[PDB]
């Protein structure tokens, strides 16, 4: 016999609640257990509130660095490693979140970005971006193109710039400087200015929007299909074939990409810490818990070991695990705000076609010193 057994799930996205609900009434069955679902709206306010105690549950679903890269360095249930044991999971899993001597941070839903291909009438990537233009010109010798998609969309053309040559740091065998920038060089501008010429170098306009640029390879099929957060699943599809790849690198090296986890936990673990952890474990991280998920709402798949070999048919985790395989995991960098003001007015402007990235380059040179 349990008390209470009261939770309280933050979730705003497009749907879930139907899917944790089937879950309470369930556990309510027994005799006290029934689990709230309401949306992240004021929560930032009651969260320094209810961090002490204010009501008892919480448990918010939210990016990596969002909640474990906050949390982190706040208040978080840092789980100790036993379940390990029994569980056999992987180390590159509980590697990737492991900070001090740790666990702040719970993965329960890997999305990541990717390029889809076919075994028909879509070459196959030559090696790197150098080549695209060879892959164009042969397709549309018939009636087919090799590149269709947006131009001044978000985390786009940052990655692309961003791993081109230079911009905050310098990647060395995976190490990043700390006060030690590189976007006054050849790199971070030679990328900038590839980036900002292909759109006055092609209609001096830019009247291609989101839904418009996105359509082009929509339209039909192209050699350029990348999915995001538009439409990650439909219940169902049929294109005879159809794959996904790692993107072609650039000048050396591709963009900057990561893995997109899901942090989702109790804090400090001060609202019934054994309950939380197996309400988890047991009412969340298994084959009866996913199953409300997995088939209400979709959208991804689990890093189980055991799991990961029927969830391998599924494309969703091939592509993470693709880049994941390597490495890619979002870093913290809190410098990373300011400069979401000067990407803005350094891309935006230089987009506007009387300003040039030697402007928003060279004199951001000079503020970012002094």
């Amino acid at each position: 016999k349990t008390e209470e057994g009261k939770l309280v799930i933050w979730i705003n996205g497009d749907k879930g609640y139907n899917g944790l609900a089937e879950v309470g009434k369930k556990f309510e069955k027994d005799t006290g257990i029934k689990v709230t679902v309401e949306h992240p709206d004021k929560l930032e306010e009651k969260f320094p509130q209810v961090a002490a105690t204010g009501d008892g549950p919480d448990i918010i679903f939210w990016a990596h660095d969002r909640f474990g890269g906050y949390a982190q360095s706040g208040l978080l249930a840092e789980i100790t490693p036993d379940k390990a044991f029994q569980d056999k999971l992987y180390p590159f899993t509980w590697d990737a979140v492991r900070y001090n001597g740790k666990l702040i941070a719970y993965p329960i839903a890997v999305e990541a970005l990717s390029l889809i291909y076919n075994k028909d009438l879509l070459p196959n990537p030559p090696k790197t971006w150098e080549e695209i233009p060879a892959l164009d010109k042969e397709l549309k010798a018939k009636g087919k193109s090799a590149l269709m998609f947006n131009l001044q969309e978000p985390y786009f053309t940052w990655p692309l710039i961003a791993a081109d040559g230079g911009y905050a740091f310098k990647y060395e065998n995976g190490k990043y400087d700390i006060k030690d920038v590189g976007v006054d060089n050849a790199g971070a501008k030679a990328g900038l200015t590839f980036l900002v010429d292909l759109i006055k170098n092609k209609h001096m306009n830019a009247d291609t929007d989101y839904s418009i640029a996105e359509a082009a390879f929509n339209k039909g099929e192209t050699a350029m299909t990348i999915n995001g957060p538009w439409a990650w699943s439909n219940i169902d599809t049929s294109k005879v074939n159809y794959g996904v790849t790692v993107l072609p690198t650039f000048k050396g090296q591709p963009s900057k990409p990561f893995v997109g986890v899901l942090s989702a936990g109790i804090n400090a673990a001060s609202p019934n810490k054994e309950l939380a952890k197996e309400f988890l474990e047991n009412y969340l991280l298994t084959d009866e818990g996913l199953e409300a998920v997995n088939k209400d709402k979709p959208l991804g798949a689990v890093a189980l070991k055991s799991y990961e070999e029927e969830l391998a048919k599924d494309p969703r985790i091939a592509a993470t695990m693709e880049n994941a395989q390597k490495g890619e995991i979002m870093p913290n960098i809190p410098q990373m705000s300011a400069f979401w003001y000067a990407v803005r007015t350094a891309v935006i402007n230089a987009a506007s076609g009387r300003q040039t990235v030697d402007e928003a380059l060279k004199d951001a040179q000079t503020r970012i010193t002094k």
